[PDB]
């Protein structure tokens, strides 16, 4: 409940414009997408949540591998992200995480369900979007 | 439950690393800021969080609005993300939505309250981030 980091970003123009963080490390053009009826030549929101998941996803791998004495040296993760109508006038994300890890199949099972336990994206979505976890290609 | 749209990204170093869309129309550098022992010299998921949010929030009132005849030129919506410890073992995020609509109090506020039922975003979080939602500088 005590806050270590946090940031703002504002965005005017909805999904066709630009955003950017307040500090700018952060500054996007965003479009919709070829399949919106877009250029495709600028990103968009699901793109954003993917790279965010993938990367802190990954990152609570590594943290709870660390935390557990297992050495690794990168923990892939590829989330796949979609967007579609929900059926209640609005719309609703898909969210996929493969998840990669060098070791025995059980082993890695173990890691990346504690993974999703820890990690904020994880907590931030549990019970809205079913989040498909696989592991070294199986599912979770 | 039809799909229009999806994406995905890879990331294999967590919070301190590459990640990127398959796609490479997104291609970041990650860092920890400062505030978590890092150089601040790149971004991190909490940016990439409050930059997708504010710019689907911003369109959820564009969309929200255009369906109801309301003729909006902007929409600028400030998300303010934070991270800790849950105690739980793990980190939760905090959402802050600062949304703006050149309308009147009450009419603004009905806007926000349906873009905030409609959004993906808010659809995902619900329930788990008590989003902090702000209409033209007032409480939602
Ligand atoms: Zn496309
Ligand atoms: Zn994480
Ligand atoms: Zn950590
Ligand atoms: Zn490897
Ligand atoms: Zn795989
Ligand atoms: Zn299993
Ligand atoms: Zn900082
Ligand atoms: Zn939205
Ligand atoms: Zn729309
Ligand atoms: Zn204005
Ligand atoms: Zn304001
Ligand atoms: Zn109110």
């Amino acid at each position: 409940m005590s806050t270590i980091y946090q940031t703002s970003a504002t965005a005017s123009a909805g999904r066709n414009g630009v955003v950017s963080t307040e500090d700018k490390l952060l500054e996007l053009n965003l479009s919709y997408p070829k399949e919106m009826g877009g250029s495709g030549t600028a990103t968009n929101p699901e793109q954003l949540f993917a790279v965010g998941y993938a990367a802190c996803f990954s990152n609570a791998i590594l943290h709870v591998a660390r935390e557990a004495k297992v050495a690794l040296k990168e923990a892939p993760v590829t989330a796949t992200v979609g967007i579609g109508p929900n059926g209640q006038g609005g719309f609703a994300l898909s969210v996929a995480l493969a998840a990669h890890i060098a070791l025995e199949d059980e082993q890695a099972r173990q890691l990346v369900t504690v993974a999703h336990q820890v990690c904020p994206y994880s907590n931030a979505v549990r019970g809205n979007i079913d989040v498909q976890v696989s592991v070294n290609g199986l599912a979770l």
